[PDB]
């Protein structure tokens, strides 16, 4: 499929706040679908998508999520919770002046669109998230206990004190992102040795191989980005659990009006299928796609099939 | 009539070429609308029209032209002719994956937009002009001697020579935009006893009173923006006559087919209604719009009215 050279880009820039600007290309004419990538992605991580949409007649603004590429990256870790992110994002639209737009999302940026979706509806024409499911929080259930219950979901123990996982996943940004990177046949990781055993990639090869879903330069170009910031402010996205936990429980009892998509992926071990099993009692209007044979990075690792299912369900929920 | 506040504003940039890129506001859904201002202007010289577009439905991208702003301004005067600057605007078009949009352009933007509209037709939904009429290219006048004929043409004469135009008008920036930006009958120009008598300022005030039209904020926008690259670009829209000549005599014997709009201005004491008479004949499907009261700076000068044209002929010509 079409892909994008970043150079070849319409790229804007809208600032929501005094010291933070959010970065986005642009492409194509017609309603407008917002892309939010998660971590540690990029708006690159839609190159598959964005002429795929702007072709079936969509107006495509793939982001640069807060802490990443060109758009800024505050310090305090606050700036990353899931009510200022959101907010930013209305204040965005607001700032170009679109009365609604379709959010689309994968892994964090998912989250943040079910989050817009259901605090924001009516800036909302219409949600879908990869991977992500929309669970409601349990008031009665921290944070902490219910991370503490599932043991794949350990990695964000590791993510949480600042300073620890930033060196692990700078130290070389090519192993890094190689070493992610990749389909779940190809994986080095087990997201679940990590807290007791060293890191993410204390057992992963030095010089890990590239994975059939990328180029050399395509990781290059993750390289170039995740210089000028680093990982802190990515990391940050996991690090208000709490925050997060506490304001979407001042939501209990609503469920999301507007028409909205659920995309699983049979291979993703951690955002598996299955945690999306009870989504419709929340979401009535709730369409479904499913991907065999992909892993978490959805975009890269069926890039056809995503888009076959995006446009589907745009020219029939969203138009 | 609502105004734009610049840092409230989306702002984007395209590559069209190694070294130029262009940069636009952006706001609204809908139709893409192309502004393209005149000299020495900015996209703020739109700032009455961007919001009140958008409401009407309309996404508006208002252009810093070559040479002006945050718009790239390459030295070579050959960059400024009008064969080279329409192409940049398909490119321009390309890479935010446009088939088409309307164009709206006044004075050198209105020139632009009619040859826009010329060799590009495909590529132009529909087209608008104040000010600035097409007349066609005559193969048998050369551009020296049409100019050296009407004697308010005279201050092009002027501006030809680089180094000459450009240190009068880069002296003080406050007095040059305080001195041009005004109604007819505050004028303190007489653009004629320009080439045998000094130049553009020599017996304007030196501390130039402030025209109702505009405020002290508004001309210091102006100023901050023409300290980024001067004078020599803008003024090079004027230094290609003999190869804009050509360029448009390859067009001869060709209508403007698609749906079109010229806005003429009472007292515009240069480009005059009457210059307008005949473009019927040129231009089968013309709408016609007459502001009375109304100077060269149009936009400025009486913006309700403009808007209530332009919306006018928008939604009835251009969706
Ligand atoms: F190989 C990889 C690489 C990266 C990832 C990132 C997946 N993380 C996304 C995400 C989505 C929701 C989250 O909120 C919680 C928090 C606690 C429990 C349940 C949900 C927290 C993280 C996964 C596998
Ligand atoms: F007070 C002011 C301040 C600025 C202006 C600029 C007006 N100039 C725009 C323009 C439009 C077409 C042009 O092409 C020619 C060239 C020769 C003959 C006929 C048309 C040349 C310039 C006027 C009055």
């Amino acid at each position: 499929p079409t892909s994008c050279n970043p150079s070849d880009m319409s790229h804007g820039y809208v600032t929501v706040k005094p010291r933070v600007r959010l970065h986005f290309v642009e492409l194509g004419s017609g309603p407008a679908v917002c892309l939010c990538h998660g971590f540690p992605e990029s708006w690159y991580s839609w190159r598959y998508q964005i002429p795929a949409l702007a072709q079936a007649g969509y107006r495509v603004l793939a982001m640069d999520m807060k802490g990443y590429g060109e758009s800024s990256a505050p310090p305090e870790i606050e700036e990353y919770c899931m009510e200022v992110l959101c907010k930013e994002m209305v204040t965005f639209l607001d700032k170009l002046g679109l009365s609604q737009a379709v959010f689309i999302g994968h892994d964090w940026g998912g989250m943040l669109v079910w989050y817009m979706a259901l605090f924001y509806p009516e800036r909302v024409r219409a949600v879908a998230s990869l991977n992500t499911p929309f669970i409601p929080a349990n008031p009665n259930m921290s944070p902490l206990e219910s991370i503490k219950a599932n043991p794949v979901f350990d990695y964000q123990l590791y993510f949480q004190e600042p300073g620890v996982a930033e060196a692990e996943l700078e130290q070389n940004l090519s192993r890094t992102f190689k070493s992610l990177f990749r389909a779940s046949d190809e994986s080095v990781l087990s997201m679940h040795k990590v807290c007791e055993a060293g890191g993410l990639f204390v057992n992963s090869p030095e010089e890990p191989s590239l994975s059939r879903m990328v180029t050399e330069e395509e990781i290059q170009f993750y390289v170039q980005q995740f210089k000028k910031s680093g990982f802190r402010g990515p990391l940050n996205w996991y690090r208000n659990m709490e925050r997060n936990w506490k304001w979407a429980c001042k939501s209990l009892g609503r469920k999301i009006l507007i028409p909205a998509l659920m995309v699983t992926a049979e291979k993703d071990f951690v955002l598996v299928p299955q945690m999306s099993q009870h989504m419709e009692d929340w979401i009535p209007h709730l369409k479904r796609g499913h991907i065999e044979d992909c892993g978490h990075w959805t975009q890269m690792d069926k890039p056809t099939e995503v888009n076959q299912i995006l446009i589907k369900w745009l020219d029939s929920d969203a138009r």
